[PDB]
């Protein structure tokens, strides 16, 4: 099951940069094996932005709150969740 | 290069039932070419709506305007626009 | 698969008699199908309103999209579609 | 009667993690014996987000009120209240 | 039970001379009848627009959507329902 | 003549239980007197909220704002005002 | 007293130019005599629109709500209604 | 040339009252030296709210920025400007 | 001086398409003379849409309103106006 | 290829070091601006930020230059790309 998932980073001003950086490689690392075993299918950067726009194949709601619950990031982030479904003329 | 691109489609009630049957497959034939090309990536219907998310692969702004700019549906269409960029993290 | 489906009703006013006693009773005869089977769960009015608030149960994305888009009232639906999941502090 | 409720907790940046702990606890009891007593009928996961959709069950507004004004996550919620009223397509 | 409701009136251009007219007797005279009783308790005119803040006083959702839906002017209202409760400072 | 004014509250985290417990007695206190005097008019709770909807009876905006502004949730409120004027179906 | 008043204007196709134009004439002659009288305190044009945001000094709502009522344009008008109120820091008149 | 200035305060809730009538007196002592001048031409308080409508006259977009960056509420303002045009119903001075 | 100006064109579908046309070719006309005069000085197209970005350079608001009001589009057009300051960081010419 | 965008300062309650931020964004901006990537910048009119135009080859080179922007943690951004007008003269 596919969802577009819109994500927006608003950090903390006070975020120690050490804490920053461990932030973004459990990100990281944490992506990469949702990647992997096919979850997380598509990560793009929104241009300009410090978030992204996502495709998760997964096969329940709850398997994907699951996920986004884990992400590294989730304290400080805005997502916007919806829902996609195969379109006919799709080739 | 790459956009998303979300389309609604919002059809008038006095259309023609000839011409709207006609605007459907002239849609899907166009959509079908761009596919094939490369140009129209990814298409996934927005579920529970007459719309769709779309991932377009284009050299240009201009190249992306002309092709939206020539769908037959666009004069019914609501258009969003969003430019996307490689992600560090991503994988592939 | 739960979603939360939110519907508003906007016919238009030209429209003709007959027809939308007609498409109250086929309305009414498909959602009455579609609750006895279990996929459309919950089902209330909105107060004041023209439209409902539901909780779809389905297999998939795919699955929920045949069945909004297959409603009798569809061309004069605005809905809004969002997945819910199961609450930890759910009891039972 | 019955009311649609959402709900989207915003803790706070400063926030004792051992509070926020407490809080947690607090709130699964106190929404525990809500949904046994009948007043707390439906509670869902809003997907991706910290909150719920809800469906209470109770005589009054003032009952309603006061019983969200004593949820042990009020002061960090934002909370939208919706009135439900029976459907006359409603089956069962 | 209290609702504080929000009604705004849009009437189209095409509408019939007398229809029109008529209908705006009907909706005086229904609103008459629902103060006289009691259950249309308030109503004021939103100021520099054709709509009203409406307070009103039955004992159920169902009770209030019914005399909403029974309204003359429905097909063309745009309303806003919300529950009111009372206040501990309330005199 | 008549203002609907909605007021949400919207309290600092750092505000400790006695600042708000005074705050609380300081509000009622000066809503009392202001009901008495008949220049607030109406004050109904808003369901599952920490505010009011309100009916302020006065002879001008400047009187409306001076009270608005010395109430003791002022610099925690958001604060909606709307002119309120006679409908002419009113029956009293 | 003082309402910030906005008003934008949204004409129906079927209205043509000969009937704009007396539209037009209607309305400025009806805001002559609202200026001269001192409700219609401050005019301006919105630029770039078809509308205006105005400054109205009236005695009250109900008075208000009557003139703006009566406007030729209003059939045709969204309308804003915002109280204004005497600053403290004013220097000067309102 | 006129614009309509709209300005919202938002207050830190770190910012404790005596700090807030200090700013609040170099704001009015700011405001009247550029209402005296006439460059503030218009000032009114948006009745239940800590803001204020506003209108200016000066003559280029650089002037009002200036103005505008220099009020001591700058940093808690939010401000929507507007430009204003010669109204052609208007009767009387703009 | 500077204005940010987006135009958005909204054509009703049952638009006799000579009359469309017609509407292009003099829009075209007049774009191209107020641009070889200098008020018009950047014209872009909003990507996907039937509209464009434009950066106005005129002395006065009204006479932006002006030119705004003229052009042909303008019953069909939705328009959104924004003054521009100089930046202190910009290197070169407005 | 050309975009539109928006920027809008927000800068956090405490900071001495502000003219540091300052004085690295300016000169950023200079040498953008005199290769030709930072095509125009003007002031947002009573606010804190700037409307600009970019002139790049690529989303990619667009998101790593926004990136490096010293205020860039401060910064709200709204980008938006730009087609050439078929009127244009
Ligand atoms: O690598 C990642 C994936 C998500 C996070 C944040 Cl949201 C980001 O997109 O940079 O970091
Ligand atoms: O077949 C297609 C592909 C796009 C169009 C519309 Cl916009 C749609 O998504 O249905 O018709
Ligand atoms: O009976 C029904 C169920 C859905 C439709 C519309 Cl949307 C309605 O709720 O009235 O008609
Ligand atoms: O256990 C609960 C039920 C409601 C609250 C919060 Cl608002 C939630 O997790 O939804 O905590
Ligand atoms: O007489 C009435 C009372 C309500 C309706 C509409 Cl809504 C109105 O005039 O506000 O007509
Ligand atoms: O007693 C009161 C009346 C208003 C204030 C806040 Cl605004 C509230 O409504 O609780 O406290
Ligand atoms: O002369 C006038 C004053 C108001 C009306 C519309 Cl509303 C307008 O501003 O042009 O016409
Ligand atoms: O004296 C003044 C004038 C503007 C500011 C804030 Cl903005 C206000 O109270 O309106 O303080
Ligand atoms: O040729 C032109 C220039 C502006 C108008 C519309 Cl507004 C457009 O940009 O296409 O027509
Ligand atoms: O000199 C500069 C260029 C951009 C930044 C911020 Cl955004 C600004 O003042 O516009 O500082
Ligand atoms: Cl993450
Ligand atoms: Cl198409
Ligand atoms: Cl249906
Ligand atoms: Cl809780
Ligand atoms: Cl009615
Ligand atoms: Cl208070
Ligand atoms: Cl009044
Ligand atoms: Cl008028
Ligand atoms: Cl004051
Ligand atoms: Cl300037
Ligand atoms: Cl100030
Ligand atoms: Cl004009
Ligand atoms: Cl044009
Ligand atoms: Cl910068």
């Amino acid at each position: 099951m596919l969802y577009l998932v819109r994500m927006t980073v608003n950090l903390p001003r006070n975020l120690d940069p050490r804490e920053e950086e461990r932030l973004k490689a459990s990100a990281k690392a944490r992506s990469r094996t949702l990647q992997e075993q096919g979850q997380w299918r598509y990560l793009w950067r929104t241009t300009g932005k410090y978030g992204n726009i996502s495709v998760f194949d997964v096969n329940s709601h709850d398997e994907l709150h699951e996920i986004l619950w884990s992400l590294p990031f989730f304290p400080y982030l805005t997502i916007d969740v919806e829902p996609l479904s195969h379109h006919p003329a799709r080739v």
